[PDB]
Order: C-alpha cells, then sequence, then structure tokens
C-alpha cells in the first residue's frame, strides 16, 4: 500500500526538539509568521520541498568532483547532455534558480501590453511576467479552485477558456502560454498529457508559444502513468519526454525535482532567442556556461535529474506525501483534495470555521501547528495573495490553505505520524485558534516579512 | 510507544531493488550463502551492526578536518580527551578496529596458563585469550543459556560461579575477568549495574583485575536506565561513565556504538602496562597518536561516541529493534527473548521444525528471506559453529538461530516492516522451506565461503 | 622577497597534461579563442579569479554542515554576524554572487536621470547602472589611464573631477559614488585610505552616499599596509573595517576575496533601505536568509572571508602575481604596470607590434600561449570592446590586452614559471605571432562565441 | 629540470608558523624527540611519507561512495580487481595498512629457525620476521650502507652473499627471500629490474620462495624508466607489473605509494597460502572482504593506485625530493647519495663531526631543525638502530641520517626552498649542535618514546 523508502540512510543530520514554552516564545519573536522562525529551533521544517531535498551518495561524489572553470566546464557539458537527453530541448541555460530562469524568459518572450494565460500562478512566475508588462489570465479549469473537489488532473488547462481568450483578445496579443506541473497553487495537482496535448494543438494552430513551469513535473509524470489510461506501461523518462515534446522551452528549478538544493535552468528550441538569452544571463546570473551555480552544483543537479527518473524514487516520493494526507482525512482532518505530489494542504476555512477570512485562519493555524508539534508549515492563503492594486484591498482566494511540504528523502513515515497525529489533536480543540491581524505589513510580497498579533 | 527518528536524513544510499526472480538466481549464484552475496544486490543488509552504520553531518563535517599526522594528530589528542571523559580511564590506545584492542590486552594481561573469565565470549575476543595461553572459563548467570526466558539483564555474571574459581584456581591464577556489555551471543543481552559492582567488589578483595569488551556499552547503558532500578533520573552519559568505574580497562570496536565504520580503542588504568600498550601497538597496528587510524576516523569516531549519549537517539536505536521483535512475536514468528539491543534472532529449529540440524534449517531460512524480501541475515547455527578437526563432525550448537542485525541509523520503521512482513510471510508456508546441502565446504570458517543446493 | 605558501595542500585536482600538438588542435577546434576551450583540455587556467578559488579544509568542513532550510538558516546567521563584525555594516542580504547585488542596489538607489560616478567601471555593475537610467561619469585620477605608469594607488578617485560634478549637476542629481577596490578595469590598482575618507568627508557635506564594489577589498587591504604610511603596524582587519567606515554600503562578489566558487552579498546601513532589498531580493534572487545561495554556500563564504584577513595569506596572494609580472619585467616582456592584485596583463600592442589591430594581436597572443604552455588566458582589447551596433565598426581600446588572472591559492611559483617561461619564449620570437581575422562573429558578446584564422 | 606540479591545488589545510621560542618548550617538552611533537606545531611535517599524502578529487569522490557492508563491498572488488590488473597477482587480502599484512606473511611463511634474507630491513617488518621464529639476514649490497657512495640502484641484493647464504645454511632452512622496493633505510634507494630478474633465477633454481616489500614500489619503477638500460620506453605500469611477475607475492603499504592516509593489503599467487590467510586475516585485521578498512578506504586505495602509474606525476614526485637534495649538496651540506624516491637524508655523522655516535648526533640535529626552522624530520641512526639483545649494547650502524620525508603531493618546492634554506643556515654553525643522552629509555622500540636531555 505504502511503499518503503526505495534508499537508504548514508548520513544523518541532528535536530534539536525543544519545548512548547520555548516555540511560544519564537512564535512571538517571529510576529507569529512562521517565515520568520529559525531554522535550528525546528523538528519537522515542512515550510517548503524547494531546495530542502536529500542528495545521494552519487551526487555527493560529483560534488567532490567540482570544475569550477569560468567556461567550458564538464560539469556543464555534463548538465546540458542530460537535460537534453531526458527533456528533449535543443538548448539549454543554467541559472541560479527556477525565478532566475523566469526573469530570463519574461524579457525574451513577452512585449508589453501582450498577455500571459496558465493554470493559475505561482509568486516568481507571475511577477516576471507582470513586471515585463504583461496582464496575467487564469485559464485552469474552475474545478481547481474547490478545495474539497477529489478529482482527477486538476491542474488541466480548461480548453474552451483558452480558445476564448484568443478569439477575445487576438494571438498576436498573447505572449505564451504558461503551463506548470505539477499546478502548487491548487495543492500540487497534475496535468494530463491529453490536457498538454490538447493545448499544444490549439495554441499551434494561431502560432502561440508554449512555454512549462517544470519544477515538479517529475511528480507530474508519475500521476500520469498512475491515473493516466495507456501510459501505465511507460516509464516516467519516456513519460517526462513526451511531456516536452508539446512544448517550446520549459523553466525548471532544480531545487524541486532534481533533488537539489541550489540550481535551474531554461530550455528552449529556438536558435535566436538563445543567442538572445545568452546575452541576458551574463547581467543577471553569469557566464552560459555556469550560470550563476558553482560547478559541483550543475554535477549534482545532472546527477540528481537522472535520479528522479527512477520509479521506486518518485512512487515513494508522491506515496509518502499521500500517506499524511490519508491518515488525516481518516481522522477527519479537513485538506485539499486530491493530495498532491509535493505537499498536503490543510483547508483553514473548514478547520478554523469560527473565524473569517479577514481574521488570517491559515496563517493562525500554521503559528498553532508549530506551538503544539513543533512543525514548521506555510501560510497559502489571503496574506499570500497580496492587496489589490487598484482598491487597496485583500485579495479575497477560494483557498486558504496551510502547506505541509515534504522535502525529498528527508523524512520518514514515523515523521509524517508526527505530524499527523500532533494535527488530528490539535483539531479536536480547533475552537482556541485565535485570529490574527497585520501588526507591520510591507507594500509588496506582505507573506514573507509581515508580523502579527492575535485578534 | 515507537519514537520517530531523532533526527533527519541529510543523505542517501542508493539501492537496486531487483525482483525475486533476480535476487534467486543471485542467491543461486551465491551458493545459497548469504556471505556470499554482493552487497549491490542487496535492498536492506542486516548481516551485521559492526562498521555498518550511518554517520551525522557533524562526523562529516570532522572527516574534512583529518589531520593526518604520523604523531602528534589533533584528531587523537580530540579522540583522548572525549573517552578520558566519557569513560573515565586514564590512558587511550586507538586500534584500527575492536580486535585489534583485543589482541593488545590477551598479550599484555596473560601469563600462559592463567584463566580468563566472563560472560560468555565471542569469537575474535576468546581467540586472542586461548592463542596467549589463558583457559576460558563461563562465569555467565545461567539463565543466559535459556533462548525463550524473557528476563532482564540476562548477561549478568554468576557471582557464585566466580567465587568457585578463585576458590579452585587461586585469585593468583586468574589473569582477569572479561565483562562484555553488551553480551553479544545469548542476542544482545545487558548487564546490571548491580552486577558490575559486585563483580568489582569481590575482583578487587582478590587483586584481580577487571577488564570490559564495551563494544555495546551504549545500548548496555540505555536497558539500565530504562529496566534498573534507581537509574530513571541518570543520563546514559552518568550511566556509561558509572559502568567503566568498576573497571580497570577496555576493549572497544567503535564500529559498533561509536557510530562509525572503522575504528576501535584500547582502555586502562595501570601506568605500567599502558607503557607496554605503546611499545606493543606500533607492532601490530601503529603510533599510540594513531593506531592504525587514519586522522579523519579518529575524528569522526570521537564525535561518534559523544553522540551516542544522547538519549533519544539510542532509545530510539533499541527501540527500532524492538518494534521488529515485537511485530515478530506478534505474528507468532519464533525469536529469541527477550529482544536484544542490535538485533533480533529467529528460532530456525522452531522456525523449520521440519527439518533436521543435519539439513542447515538457519542457513536456509536466510537464504529464503532474501529471496522474499532483499533482506540479508546472518545465520547463527550449525555453520558457523564449524565442523569438529579431530573427528569430522559438525560442532552442533543448541542456538539455531538466523540473525538480523540492526545498523545504527541506517534503516526506518517501514524498512522492519518489510523484513517482518516477509518472514511473517515465509512463516505462513514455513513447511515450503526446503532443506540444504553441502556442494562445497572449506577446511575451516566454512560459514563465509560455503556453497549449497537444495535438497 | 618571495614568501612560500602559507598553507600546505589539502587535496588536489586532475589535470590532463596533453602535448603541444594536441594543444594545437584543442586551439584549432576553439576557433583560437580561449573562451571556447574546454576546462578538461587546460592545464594551468588563468582566464579569472572569479569562483575558481581553493577552498581550506575548515570550509570543506562546513561544506558537510548546510542548513538547506528556506529560512532562518542558521549558515545565514554565521554569514551575517562574520560580515557585521569584519565589514561593520548594519544589514546584509545575500546574493548568489556580486552581479545580483549590483542589480538589486542599481533599483533601489538609482532615480532615472540621476549620476553615478566612480573610480572607473566593470561591464555588470556598469550595465546595471545604465539599466536603471544613471549616466556613469568616471571621476578616477587621469594617471590611471597611463598604463605604463608605476604609480601607487593608481584607483583613486580624482576628488577635483567629483568636487566639479557636483558643482555642475548638483548633489540632488547623484544617485550615488560608486567605489571599487580594487580597480580591476586598470589592472588590479587599489585604493588609498587616505583618498576614500576625502571621498567620504566631500561626499557626506553633499548628503550624497557612497557605496563601494568591494569585490576584491583584502587585496586592496593589504596594498593600503604593504605602501599606505601609517598603515603597517594595522593588521589586515582593521584595514577592512577602517575601509568600509567610510561607505553607506557595499556590493560583493565573494567568488573573489572571500575564496568561495559561488556567493555575494549586499550591504547596507539604512534600515529603510535595506527594507526594499529584502522585498526586491525574493524576485530576483531568494529569500533574505539565503538570496540564492544554498546553506552549505553561505557557510563556506562566512568561512573564507574570515580566512582572507590573514596577512600571510594575503601578502603570498598579491605576492605571487608580484612574482609572475617581476619574471616577465625582468625578461623584458611589456606588462601593464604596476602589478595588480590579481592578474599580470601582457601590453599585446608592443608585444605584437608587427600586427596592427584590426589583426587582434591579444586575441591571437592568447591562443599562441595556450599552445605553447597549456595556459589559458583572457583577450582584453579590441575583440572584447565589441562592435559599435549604429555604424558596424570596432570599439577601439587604447589597452590592447592579454590578462593572467590567478585563482586564490589554486597554483604554484612552479606553476608561474611555467606561464613565464613559456611567455618570455614567446616573446623571443614574437615576430612569428601570426594576426587573426573572424570566421564567425556573433552580433553581441562577441568575446565569448568568436571563432576566428591566421592570417 | 625540475617540473612543475601536474596537479592544481584543489583544497588547502590549514597550518599555524609559531616562533622560535615556542618550538622550544615544545622541543623541550617532547625531551628533544621529534616524534613527541604536537602536529599543530608545525609547519613543514617532514616526519614520514606514511600516511601523510594528500589525496585527488577522484579519490575524495570514492571516499563519498563508502560501500560499508561487511561482505561483498563494491568497494572491495574495485580494489582487488585493480590490484589484479596492476600487479598480477592471483589474490589479494586488504590490511589495515603494511604491518598488517607483515603479520600475515611472517606466521604464513616462515617455519621457527628458518632465515629470511633480504636488501636491509624496515622495524616492523623484521619484528614479523623474528617473532615468528626467523633470523634475519642482510644480503644488500655493501655499498648500500655507505651514505656518501653515488652509484646507481643502490638497493640490489648481492646475489653473491645469497648464494653464499644457500650454500651454508641450505635451501631449506631459508623461509624466504624479502625484496624490499625501495630500500627505505639505505635512503630510498631503487632496486634494478636485473636484479630482481637474477634473484627469481637464482631462488627459484633452489625452490626458494620471493616476497617484495613493495610500498614504494611506484618510485622504484621511475628511477627503471629513468635509468635503467632498455626501460625509457616502457610506461610505468608496464614496468610496475615486470617487476611483481618475479615475485610470489607482496606486502603493501597504500599508505606510501597508493597515495592515501590508510591502507594496506597481502598479494600472493598460492591457492593454499590464500586459504590460509583468509582464516588468519579475520582475528587480526578483519573479514577478508574488507580487512580492517572502511569501504570508502579501500576506494581510495584503488583508485590512488592507479593514480601513481601517471609518468608525470611519479617523475614530479621524485624529483622534487631530487630538489631539495640538490639544494642541499650544492651548499655543501653532507647528505646521502644517490637521494632517493621519497626523502634526503642529512648525513649526520659529517653534520655534526664534533660528535660521536654515543652523544646522538642525528637525533640531536632533529631536535635542531626544528627549533631553527619548524621542520619535523625524523632519526635514523643509532637511536633507532637500539640495543644488542645479546650484550645490552648500542647497533652502531655505518648510517647516522636525519630523515627528511616528503609527503606526497602535499608540499611545493618553496616549501623545499623553506627547508634547504633553513638547513643550509643551520650548517653555518653546525658547531652548535650539542649531544643528548637517555633520561627515559624504552626496553624495546626506544626511538618512538624516549626522551633525550643535552650532553
Ligand atoms: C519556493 C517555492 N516555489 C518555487 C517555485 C518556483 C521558483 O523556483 P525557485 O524557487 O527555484 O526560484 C517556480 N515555479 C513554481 C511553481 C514554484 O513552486 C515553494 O513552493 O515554496
Ligand atoms: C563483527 C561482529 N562483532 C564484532 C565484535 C568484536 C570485534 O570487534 P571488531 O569487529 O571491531 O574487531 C568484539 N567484541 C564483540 C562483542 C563483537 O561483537 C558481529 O557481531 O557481527
Ligand atoms: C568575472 C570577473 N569579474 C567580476 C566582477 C564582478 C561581478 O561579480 P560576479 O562575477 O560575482 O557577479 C563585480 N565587480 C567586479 C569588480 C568584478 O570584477 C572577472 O574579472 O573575470
Ligand atoms: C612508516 C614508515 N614505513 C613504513 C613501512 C612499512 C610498514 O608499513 P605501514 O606503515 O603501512 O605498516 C613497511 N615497509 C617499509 C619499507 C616501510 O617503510 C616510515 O618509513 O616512516
Ligand atoms: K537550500
Ligand atoms: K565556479
Ligand atoms: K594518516
Ligand atoms: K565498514
Amino acid at each position: 500500500n505504502y511503499p518503503a523508502e526505495p534508499f537508504r540512510i548514508k548520513s544523518v543530520e541532528t535536530v534539536s526538539m525543544i519545548p512548547r514554552d520555548e516555540r511560544l516564545k519564537k512564535m512571538q519573536e517571529a510576529g507569529y509568521n512562521t517565515f520568520l522562525l529559525n531554522s535550528k529551533d525546528i523538528y519537522i521544517d515542512l515550510l517548503t520541498d524547494s531546495g530542502t531535498n536529500a542528495m545521494s551518495d552519487k551526487q555527493w561524489a560529483g560534488m567532490m568532483m567540482g570544475d569550477e572553470a569560468y567556461a567550458g566546464s564538464e560539469n556543464f557539458y555534463h548538465l546540458e547532455r542530460t537535460v537534453q537527453e531526458l527533456f528533449g530541448f535543443k538548448h539549454i541555460v543554467p541559472t541560479h534558480q527556477g525565478r532566475g530562469a523566469e526573469n530570463l524568459l519574461s524579457q525574451l518572450a513577452i512585449k508589453p501590453g501582450q498577455y500571459v494565460a496558465g493554470n493559475m500562478y505561482f509568486t516568481t512566475t507571475r511577477y516576471h511576467q507582470e513586471k515585463n508588462g504583461a496582464v496575467f489570465v487564469d485559464i485552469v479549469r474552475d474545478e481547481a479552485h474547490d478545495a474539497g473537489l477529489n478529482i482527477a488532473f486538476k491542474g488541466d488547462i480548461d480548453l474552451k477558456k483558452l480558445q476564448k481568450l484568443i478569439d477575445e483578445k487576438g494571438a498576436e496579443n498573447i505572449a505564451y502560454i504558461c503551463l506548470a506541473v505539477t499546478v502548487n497553487l491548487a495543492g500540487g495537482q497534475p496535468v494530463s498529457m491529453a490536457n498538454m496535448r490538447a493545448v499544444r494543438e490549439l495554441t499551434a494552430a494561431h502560432g502561440i508559444k508554449v512555454f512549462y513551469d517544470a519544477t515538479r513535473c517529475v511528480e507530474n509524470a508519475y500521476f500520469i502513468k498512475e491515473q493516466e489510461q495507456g501510459f501505465e506501461n511507460k516509464s516516467i523518462a519516456e513519460i517526462v519526454h513526451e511531456m516536452f515534446s508539446y512544448a517550446d522551452g520549459c523553466t525548471m528549478s532544480g531545487k524541486k525535482d532534481c533533488l537539489v538544493n541550489i540550481g535551474g535552468f531554461l530550455c528552449m528550441n529556438d536558435d535566436e532567442m538563445f543567442s538572445s538569452a545568452k546575452e541576458l544571463v551574463v547581467v543577471y546570473e553569469g557566464m552560459p556556461s555556469y550560470g550563476g551555480l558553482a560547478g559541483r552544483d550543475m554535477e549534482a543537479m545532472a546527477i540528481g535529474l537522472r535520479e528522479a527518473m527512477q520509479y521506486e524514487y518518485i512512487e515513494h516520493r508522491v506515496k509518502q506525501v499521500r500517506y499524511l494526507g490519508d491518515k488525516l482525512k481518516a481522522a477527519g482532518v479537513p485538506i485539499v483534495e486530491p493530495v498532491g505530489g509535493h505537499a498536503v494542504f490543510l483547508d483553514a476555512r473548514r478547520f478554523c470555521e469560527h473565524l473569517t477570512q479577514d481574521e488570517f485562519p491559515a496563517q493562525s493555524l500554521a503559528a498553532s501547528i508549530y506551538v503544539e508539534t513543533g512543525v514548521r508549515s506555510m501560510e497559502r492563503g489571503i496574506i499570500s495573495a497580496g492587496r489589490n492594486n487598484v482598491t487597496g484591498e485583500h485579495h479575497r482566494p477560494k483557498l486558504e490553505t496551510v502547506r505541509l511540504t515534504i522535502p525529498r528523502r528527508v523524512y520518514t513515515y514515523a515523521h509524517m505520524d508526527v505530524v499527523a497525529d500532533g494535527i488530528i489533536k490539535l483539531y479536536q480543540h480547533k475552537e482556541d485558534i485565535r485570529g490574527l491581524k497585520f501588526i507591520y505589513e510591507p507594500k509588496q510580497l506582505r507573506a514573507f516579512t509581515a508580523r502579527f498579533d492575535y485578534i
């Protein structure tokens, strides 16, 4: 049902298990914002799966073989051919992480005033699109915004919404389609191969380019192998390669599915766009031959991307997350369904039904979770959504969630039991969670540095 | 009941998950002898807890700080202060592993014709004693020889047998008392502090020296804290320090409870014996300042010994083994009781009651365990007992067992579930396990290179 | 005269020692462009001192202690305290490398239309200034533009030019003064403490902010200790701390004087500007607590910055470069004088006086240097100067040089002898060096991908 | 003339350069015995080339790939095939270092009362021979004991002395011939291929086995390629393979020419002796599949042995030692000639002509060298020779030397200049070196723990 880890523990990381009362002052010191907690004070850190993964002995062997040359590093050539082989794109430009590649793509493929449409958004991805003069349009299926609706491939793009955008705005006013795999904001929800194929057929007929946000593409490929009909016999690698055959390029954060702690890259097939990308990367990231990464990190990322193609690795990765979700569901704890590839999202609206969204139930549930359990989680609700620029009012998302994000190969099922058991106990007296309000709020990107206080 | 790992995974070790049919071919290639399997073909390797432990990030940081000098290495001084602080002995001599220290002690403290008495024996320990002209005398309590008897501190020395040996032979004819903690041969059974204090009081009255075999002393200290009355307020470190206060010295295999992959040492308080030890260590191991160890390994062992004192680490270590034993016992699988600190012993005589001991049931059970699960275990029965050279007959031990030995910090509860589930499944059709016979048998130490075939 | 290395070799890097005939074929495969050579084909790689340094055993111990948390990593706090202690600034924001910090500073401290003045410029630094709407003004002393003039502290700012800029434009139209230490473009020339104090006094009277480009600040501090009167009793650390006391902030490329292969940061004292920096860093680099760096790399940079303060390290570093310059000068090889802190610049115009600048003498000298020695050097002449886009004409710099850039702690004096001996041998038959012409030329940044053939 | 290092520095080791007065008290604390100095107090540690080598990036990559299994480790298989390929022996048994293999060989191949003859001796090698009942006979050419005689292949066995031993004692009373390459005690002097071939032809005619002490066999192979006629076109590997084709086995210390910090092995071709060796290794070292070594160390040793076959590596290694010898010779400093492969031996008899051998000039010169220069060297004279057991009097060797032993890939020519310059200055007032006498002397192996005082 739930497989054992398809690896052994090679080395362990020291942790501290501090008491509740000490956790209280830290939570107070952090303004009740888990983003402001210190790593050393956290038993199980589920803030994000980005850059928090455990590497393998093979990757660490590569770390000893860093060719740190400014140009022509063997590690770059290794990373280049690995991505060309596994993703199938013609050209690769390394970047220090995913948002470095997003900065490049948005400056290369967007004219001021054009539209960029995709299946929901991510913060840095949407920022670089809008800062380069684009207007974002969400074309995900309406079901993806419904936390409790348990349907497969919730991250699919609504082809009808896409056709509507092309007819009303014109294909020439659409910069590109930004297709994310998986869809982080909807709970790590996958996109079917049929949806990727249908988007490619519709966009190619209008000459509209398609670029993937591929940070969690391997988790996406597992869902296709598990649940999409006709792919149960295909390997993860074959599925990944076919996924990108429907794209003109991609932005990749190795910090997710490449099983590394730093790194990303930009891929594309177009020769002219690749030329302009190499001109722009030297300004922000570095040389086209290292792009803001040490040689050893290009090596670790090349090895890690190949490791992620092992079926047993990715099956266990996803099913460990599912185990935490299943234990929570069995105790009646409200969660986003179905469980995504990288995290379980607690539905703070149902968890904190005594609070309104103006009282920030997700931010307060995350604070309560750490104090009561020593687990750090991330607010993914009204605080992260920001304020509408025209009216200065809160954006009001249907998804008011607390994200329990699982780094790859770091924790065990017993750690998941600690998390689930603590949340299930907290759910018993959920009425005790107090509301929050801003005591400090920045002008932009308030989720990371804002401070709150109770009631 | 069973605690989560008090650490997270820093790095993982690649394994191959070959299916049953391939595991069968590997087992046939190995002549149905788990000792002849290749490490690369094994999912979960429970052959031994010696030298197989996962190190911490701190230990690996120390590995980068190796002072490789031939004399006066900083790593040796670090190791020296740590052992003097934690064990309380005056003098420390490093050795490449435990049997290196036993070679030194046996040559220093034994006159040809003297007696060495202890709570059972280990193979290498008793060999160095007998090769230097000593006759071994078992003075363990009679209960230790009852595999099914579930009683505490089974490893205690019978004080009456000790008093009997002193009266019959004289104190001048007794080289030393060899007190092992824990007792490996009885299943990893602990020794109480009260027994250690009584042995020290009786030997000191007759001027008899006492030297500990302390390879699993930390596991022993946990049993004292858990089960001996009056020690529930003492730290692991306090218990360890008090244990060795009743000894004149010790031999240690760091490859066990020091959480390293290589290393050991010899301790003593006597100045003159320490002087002779420094002369003898240069012949067999190396300088008194490295003793057959790289500098980085003295550092890793010094750091690891201090890590082993953390209560949460050793509690989880012992309870992970107990978890495997409890799950097997709950399904009716016959095991040695009580479960020891480092391993679970399957009673292969009861498990394969349809086979005679001449058909090697423990060897054949270990073979089936690997084929059905990818778990390697060790035969501890008639094969390891060897053949009598004078008569050419099997030595026939009362204990016909398969040893599931758990390396420290390498596996999870899910891995223990893989082991237990496979063994329980085999137990439900145990009548199908076929006997084995020699197709190749060496003249000595047949457990390591013999090959078999089914009957 | 020239000190031995104040360290020993802990580990070595494998190189290939291919003979001249193979090096020729590699050079032809690279189109006679050293930027297109593969690292694996190079014996001594003097392309740059950026990111190519050898780390210490202590830094590598830190690499094993990476706290990879997304927020609140212990490595960030270690880096934070180190910079606050050594540089004296209030606030620190990590970036993946120096140009990442320049991107942040240029967006924070520049209004469109303002002026930025400094002691010459660097490519990435001036680009971020000009892309945010600033006009660059060179206020370096006129002597800095005289390649052959051997005078001290060639990088000082001409206070009269600064006073002239303030009077003509007004202090409100000056974004900040950008003082680089050292000055890379002039050959790595230092700035005196007296010049730093005078700039601070003049700018503070007009309310003009001063930000340092401190990538090679430690090399600069050594020159002050060696050659500025009244500092021979001050430690390197004391000099560094006093240098930054005359600045409101800095951008740093740890890839230079922090003895690492990746990393940088942004410093400032203003609280409000630090708040805006934390909002902007999440868009381009990452969280204020890691800023596009792995935790292990923040640790390595924190350790490396403290190591750079050791007098013996930086003395040997600078004198190793000086050794190469002295040996070349003693044989009559024309070089830029005085020798800078990090590189020796060959005067290719004088070296290949039989060739015109349209025949690319610096590019061709670099080619011959690799073929004859296996040493890679960088063209810093007409090719790197680029082509004017409006007229399609070569930009023609007065400096037509080949840069021998020395990574820190990577090479020995014997390696410098290989470099010098080969160049001196080439100089004895310099008339044989043939000119080059484009067989391929990209539209921009031609230095990195252009290919040539002999004339 | 003297080649540059055929590698780059990947990582550096921190050193301390403490003043003379502090060095004095340490030398006093150590009883004027350099063996008792602390590593942390030494700038350049030339005590020994054993276990002090710098590893490569490839070796350190292997260190991350330790397969720590007790049996069937991939690292053992790597080491096994590498030795079989490069040395040509049938069977390999790993040991923790060379003297572990010597303990095994001496117990396997010696009957009490037999003779073991060889080209001089080493301490641990001769101890295991004599402790197993053999009488040592030196059959090296008489010239090898003359420090100043500069002849090639000084380590050759005198075939006439060998024939004399066979005629007087009988071939049945000769256990084996112990042929060392190189000969450490004579100054690291090589053995010609012709001498190895002649010894094999003479011993095989009498059925006498030949076993090599091969710790520095690669240095030996370089001398053959450099100076023996007909081998200047053969690779180092071909020479090494042919060397061992004249032996029945070997004892190897990886700590020398395998470029590692720990490790050794025993090789042989005989099946029956290999069987007995595997029985004996489990008692002293460990399993035949790891033999007292961590898996990662078997991996590093396998890689290092292959690296030592690179001509440029071993040429530079030997010529760096020769450079130190040439600088000393040019200043008139008396040394053993010719310079050996691994060390320069100062001739303390000529250096301290005002002292008799009873005043221990070599021990006192080593003390003076450290105090005046911060360089540690080893006494190789009357102190190491020991006392004659029959008369209780000093053994009086013709060679009274101070050994400046060079670890592989650790130091530069500039470090050699520091050593040479300091010794040359000390030679100017050599009359100031005071004699020493025992204030403490052990019964055996006095060189390592004895303490002395002046006059
Ligand atoms: C850091 C996170 N996300 C990163 C991310 C990024 C940016 O990648 P970097 O963090 O590697 O810049 C882009 N696209 C998606 C969908 C992402 O989820 C997170 O989910 O916590
Ligand atoms: C190898 C094992 N035991 C080794 C051992 C040793 C030998 O230690 P080394 O393996 O470190 O020599 C000494 N004393 C006891 C009680 C031991 O159990 C084992 O149980 O598999
Ligand atoms: C890459 C080089 N310089 C980079 C540099 C940079 C850019 O730093 P990063 O390369 O760390 O972005 C900034 N400031 C100065 C003065 C620099 O010299 C070089 O000289 O090869
Ligand atoms: C340690 C040294 N010698 C080791 C050695 C050995 C012993 O090797 P281990 O140090 O690896 O035991 C054997 N044979 C020779 C010729 C040796 O030189 C030394 O020369 O300092
Ligand atoms: K990270
Ligand atoms: K680099
Ligand atoms: K060593
Ligand atoms: K091991």
